[PDB]
């Protein structure tokens, strides 16, 4: 139908504006900390702690398959990143730290996002 196609079209633009965003957010991490998913190999208890494991790679993924379906499913796996982040690690920490600045200079960006979304539909 031509209906569907047009839904394909908001989808490919909303995955179009959410790249962007997903770039700018990863620039926020210079250090690429979150950038690949916590190693099993290195961090062998991890999903003991943490159920819902994310990072910047895995959302790459699904956003390229254009699994984002609106903002709020693409901000609940940023919010995956520095949440599980903050309980594995320590306040002490240079990954904790990290994920407090990622979490305030996202924010910036994922402010005018939802309004960029909101105005072009």
């Amino acid at each position: 139908s031509m209906e569907q196609v047009a839904m394909e079209l908001r989808l490919t633009e909303l995955t179009r504006l959410l790249r962007s965003v997903l770039d700018q957010l990863q620039d926020k991490d210079p250090a690429r900390i979150f950038a690949q998913p916590v190693s099993l190999k290195e961090v062998p208890d991890y999903l003991d702690h943490i159920k819902h494991p994310m990072d910047f790679a895995t959302m790459r993924k699904r956003l390229e398959a254009q699994g984002y379906k609106n903002l709020h499913e693409f901000e609940e796996d940023f919010d995956l990143i520095i949440d599980n982040c903050m309980k594995y690690n320590a306040r002490d920490t240079v990954f904790y730290r990290a994920a407090v600045r990622l979490r305030d200079q996202g924010g910036v960006v994922l402010r005018q996002a939802r309004r960029e979304v909101d105005s072009i539909g």
